[PDB]
C-alpha cells in the first residue's frame, strides 16, 4: 500500500548512535528497526548491586534510533520465549493507540510490527507500557529509550543558521528503586516477578535508590569515557522516562539547547544547567572550547555523586588560557594578610 | 466608581468550563462570581480511602473562572456557618494585597467581596492561604482551582495566527498526604482539625500518598472519561497549585504548549510532554488525528498508574492508518529467526 | 601577559549586592574578587536549630558577583588554617577544568588565584566541589553562590527594548539535611567532619529538612524584610545549587523571567510562578504596582511555609483601587441568601 523505499537500520548500543544523515537530500524511506526484549540480571552500580532488568536490546536505554522527518518508522517487537512478561512499545514520536502500545502487546515467544508515520521533529522517549501499575514497573526496570526525528535539513539555530555535529552522544538516564532489607542491604531475587511486589513498596516513596547514566552508576566514566576533542560540536541526547533530570556539563555550557526537545523549536543559547522532565528527551549541543575531563552530571548532586548520575568526556586539545589560567597556584594565605578584617567576620 | 458593564457567570464543576467567548468584541466588563467554600469528606481513591477536603464549590479542582483582559473580576467569597476554618482566596491572577488574600480572611458564617483587575493573560492558580502552616494545609486539602484571562482577540500562536478550540477541559491535579497507621492502613478523622497534625507530618515528608485529577482516583477514567472527536482541537488546562506535574497525553502532542501558561508568550509547537510547576497553570492545545482512547498522565508513571494520576479521553473517528498501523499482528517468532547472533546477546 | 585594567571589587553579604553599573562604556576589565572559605556552626530556623555549616564569606549563599561580558574574573580562594577541610570553586560562568574546580583545590592555610573570561551572560551558580561525594556535601553545607555576567549594553527584554532595575536582590535558597535523632529532635555536632556520616544518610533520601532564603528560616522577614517602592523595577535573582525551585512572588509576578538565568535567551513575560533548576540561578524583573507585605516563596507551599522558604518585601507607596479593591468588607452571609440551591451541594 505505501510503496516507498525501504532501509534497514543496525541499532547499536548507547551512549554511541547508529550510522544517519543529519542533513538529506533523499525522500521518505520506510525505516526497518527491531528491537528485542531482553530480561535480565544486571548490576547496576560499583558495589555489585544487582536488580532484575527489563530492556530493548539488552541495553539501558534502549538504543537511539534516528529518523528523519517524513519517514514511516517500521519497527519489530520481539518478546523471546527466554522471557516471563508480556512487553509492548510506546512511541512518544507516533500518533495514535498509545503510541502504538495498543498495537504492540506481546507474550514471550510473539513478535509484533508497528509502522508510525514520524510527522513531528525532536528527541522523544519510547518506553514498555503493557497496562496499568505494570506500566512504571517495566519503564523503571529499563525499558525505555529514545527516537530522533531530524529536520530533512538537519538541525539549525530557530534564526536561520544550520547547526551540524561532530559526534552524537544518547544518555539514558534512569531511576531505579531496589529493595533493601531491614539491615539496609539492597535485596537480590531470582526473577523480575519475585523482586515486584517489594519493588512496587519502594516505587510508591518516590525516591530512586541510584539514578544512572547508561545503566549503571560508573557506566560512562574512566576506560568508558565519552571521546572528544576541542572544536568537535557533540550533540548530546537526554532521556528520562519517568523521572525529572537537570543536566550539566562541568566545565561546559549548552550552546544550544532544546530541554523540551523538539527541533520546531528554537532552542536556547549558552545554558549552565537544563531539564528534562520526565517523561521526555531532550537535546545539547556544545563546541568544546578546552581539553581534559568534563563531568556529565544531573545537577542534583546528591544524585550525581552518591546515586550513580556522573559521566565523564575526555576531550583532547591545547589548553586555552584566555579563557581560563591558573594565575597562582596554591601558596601559603600572606603571613601579612588581613583577613580577620574581612565585613563577614 | 467603575461604572461597567456586570455580568454574571455561573460556575460549572471540573473538568467542564462555563461557557465564554475566546475571541470578544465586548469591551470591559465587570464578570461577577460566587465562590463559596466547602470542607467535607471526601473518597480520593479507589479503594475508598477517605480525607478531611477542603474545598472552592465542593470540587478539586475548585471550577475554572474564564474572563478576558482587562475586565474586572468580582468575587464574593462565601465562607458558610457549617464549616470549621476561615478561608480566604489568593488570585495569582491579580495585583496586591497577597493575590487578594489579604483582603478576603473571612470566618465561619461571613463573605466577602473582591474585585481585582485582569490585567495578565494566561491561566493562572487560585488558592486559599489563610496565613502560616494554614497555607499549605488548605491548598493540599483541595484549596486551590484556576482562572484562565484570554486575550481578547484570543488565543495565537505568537506567530500572528489565530489559534481556536472546540473543545476546553480544565484538569486539576491535586497532591494528598493521608496519613496511615502502624500496620499502613489509610487513617479517617471526623473533622479537618482532628486530622492536622498526622496531615503535617506526611506534608513534612514532601511525598503524597496520593496525586489525583478532578480529587480522586479514576475521576476521569471509564464512563467519566473526557469526550472529543477527530479533527477537534482541544484545549487542555492543567494545574498545580503546590507541586510540580509532567503532563503527557499518551498517542497524542502538545500542538501548542503555554507550558508557564502566560499568552503574551509564544507557546511551544510539538511537546511529547510539558511541565506545571508547583504554584501554576499551564495550557495544551492539541487537534486529535485518531481515534480511540488516550491516556493523559502525569508522566511519573508511578504518580499515573499507582498514586491515582491518569485520566481517559475517549475520541470518536475514523483511524488514519498513514499515521499508524499494525503491519503484523502479534505471530510466534520465525522459528528461522537468528535472535542470538544480535550484538548484545 | 593580558594587560587590562585591574578593578577591585569589595564583595557584599546577601541579599544586597556590591555596587555595579548595569550599561557600561568601560572596556572589558580584569574584575579582582576574594572569596574566603569559612566553616562554622549556624543557626539554620526559628527554633535556634543549628548545623555545620561552611560557606564562601561566611555567608548562605555566598555573595554575588556581578561583571560585564568579556571581562576577565580574577579570584583570590582563601581556605584559612581554621578551617578542617579541602575547598576549591567551579564557576558555572566559566569554561574549562571543571569550572575552576580543578584548578582551585586547597588546604587548610592556601590560597589560589584563578582567573576566567566571562563570555557568557546571565547569572550563573559558582559552589565548592572537591570531588565524589565531598561535592554534594560541601554544596549542601552551604557552599554555593551565583556570579552575573551583565551584557555590557546592561539587560534587555529580547525585543530591542532596554530594561534597568532599580534595585537588585539576590535570593540563595539552600536545601539543607539535618540528622534527626530516634526521638526525631534534630541533632547537633561539634565539627563537619563529625556531622558527616550522619547527613550522608539524610541526603541520600533526597528529602531535605530545610529549605532556606539567606541561610536560615525567617531570614528575609520581619526586620529583615526587602525594601522596595511602588514604581521600582526589581530584579530578583535566585539560585539553587543542587535542587530544583519553582519561585512565585504573592501579590506580583514576574514581569521579564529568565527563568533559566541566560541573558542571550528572550525573557517570559507576565509569569505567575517560575522554574530554578537545580544546579542553576534565573532572575526575575517586576515593576511594583501595589505598595504593602509581598511574600515571596517557593511555591511547594509545605516548603515555603514549613521548612524555612518565604521571603518578605515590605513595599512603600500608595494603593491602586482600580488593580484591586475591597468591594464589601466581611459581613455575615444573606440570612436570605440561597446557597442551599447550589449545584455542588
Ligand atoms: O507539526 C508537525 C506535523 O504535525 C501535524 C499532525 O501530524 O500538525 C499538527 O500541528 C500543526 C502545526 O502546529 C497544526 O497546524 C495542525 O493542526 C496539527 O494537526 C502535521 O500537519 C504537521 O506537518
Ligand atoms: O543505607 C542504609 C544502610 O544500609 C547499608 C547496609 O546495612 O548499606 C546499604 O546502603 C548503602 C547506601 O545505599 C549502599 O552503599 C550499600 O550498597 C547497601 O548495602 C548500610 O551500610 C547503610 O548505613
Ligand atoms: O503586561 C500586562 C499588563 O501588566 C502591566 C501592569 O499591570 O505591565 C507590566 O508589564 C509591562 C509589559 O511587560 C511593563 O512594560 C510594565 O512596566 C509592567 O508594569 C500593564 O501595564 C500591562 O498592560
Ligand atoms: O503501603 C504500606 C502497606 O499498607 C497497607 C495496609 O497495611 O496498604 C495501605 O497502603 C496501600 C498503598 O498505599 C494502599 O493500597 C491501601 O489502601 C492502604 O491501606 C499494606 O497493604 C501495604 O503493604
Ligand atoms: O555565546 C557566548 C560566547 O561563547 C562562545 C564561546 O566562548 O561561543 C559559543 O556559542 C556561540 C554562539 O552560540 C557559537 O557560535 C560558538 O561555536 C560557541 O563556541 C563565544 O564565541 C561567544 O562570544
Ligand atoms: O518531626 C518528627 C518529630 O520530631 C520532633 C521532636 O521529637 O520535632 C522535631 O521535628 C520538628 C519538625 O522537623 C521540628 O519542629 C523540631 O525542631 C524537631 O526537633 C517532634 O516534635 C516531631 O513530631
Ligand atoms: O558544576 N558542577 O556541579
Ligand atoms: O506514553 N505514556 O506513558
Ligand atoms: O500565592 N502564593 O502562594
Ligand atoms: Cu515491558
Ligand atoms: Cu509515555
Ligand atoms: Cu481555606
Ligand atoms: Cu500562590
Ligand atoms: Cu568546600
Ligand atoms: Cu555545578
Amino acid at each position: 500500500d505505501l510503496k516507498l523505499p525501504r532501509q534497514r537500520v543496525d541499532l547499536v548500543a548507547p551512549p554511541f548512535v547508529h550510522v544517519h544523515e543529519q542533513a538529506t537530500k533523499q525522500g521518505p524511506k520506510i525505516m526497518e528497526f527491531k528491537l528485542v526484549v531482553q530480561e535480565k540480571k544486571m548490576v547496576i552500580d560499583e558495589k555489585g548491586t544487582t536488580f532484575q532488568a527489563m530492556t530493548f536490546n539488552g541495553s539501558m536505554p534502549g538504543p537511539l534510533m534516528v529518523v528523519h522527518e517524513g519517514d514511516y518508522v517500521e519497527v519489530t517487537l520481539v518478546n523471546p520465549a527466554t522471557n516471563t512478561m508480556p512487553h509492548n512499545i510506546d512511541f512518544h514520536s507516533a500518533t495514535g493507540a498509545l503510541g502504538g502500545g495498543a498495537l504492540t502487546l506481546i507474550n514471550p515467544g510473539e513478535q509484533v510490527v508497528l509502522r508510525w508515520k514520524a510527522t513531528r521533529t525532536g528527541v522523544f522517549v519510547y518506553h514498555c507500557a503493557p497496562g496499568g501499575p505494570m506500566i512504571p514497573w517495566h519503564v523503571v526496570s529499563g525499558m525505555n529509550g529514545a527516537v530522533m526525528v531530524l529536520p530533512r535539513d538537519g538541525l539549525n539555530d530557530g534564526h536561520g543558521h544550520s547547526l551540524r555535529y561532530d559526534r552524537i552522544y544518547y544518555i539514558g538516564e534512569q531511576d531505579l528503586y531496589v529493595p533493601r532489607d531491614e539491615k539496609g542491604n539492597f535485596k537480590s531475587y531470582d526473577s523480575p516477578g519475585e523482586a515486584y511486589s517489594d519493588t512496587e513498596e519502594v516505587m510508591r516513596k518516590l525516591t530512586p535508590t541510584h539514578v544512572v547514566f547508561n545503566g549503571k552508576a560508573g557506566a560512562l566514566t574512566g576506560k568508558n569515557a565519552l571521546n572528544a576533542n576541542v572544536g568537535e560540536n557533540v550533540l548530546i541526547v537526554h532521556s528520562q522516562a519517568n523521572r525529572d533530570s537537570r543536566p550539566h556539563l562541568i566545565g561546559g555550557h549548552g550552546d544550544y539547547v532544546w530541554e523540551t526537545g523538539k527541533f520546531s523549536n528554537a532552542p536556547e543559547t549558552g545554558l549552565e544547567t537544563w531539564f528534562i522532565r520526565g517523561g521526555s528527551a531532550g537535546a545539547a549541543l556544545y563546541k568544546f572550547l578546552q581539553p581534559g575531563i568534563y563531568a556529565y552530571v544531573t545537577h542534583n548532586l546528591i544524585e550525581a555523586a552518591n546515586l550513580g548520575a556522573t559521566a565523564h568526556f575526555k576531550v583532547e586539545g591545547k589548553w586555552n588560557d584566555d579563557l581560563m589560567t591558573q594565575v597562582k597556584a596554591p601558596a601559603d594565605i600572606p603571613t601579612g594578610s588581613t583577613n580577620e578584617n574581612l565585613y563577614f567576620q
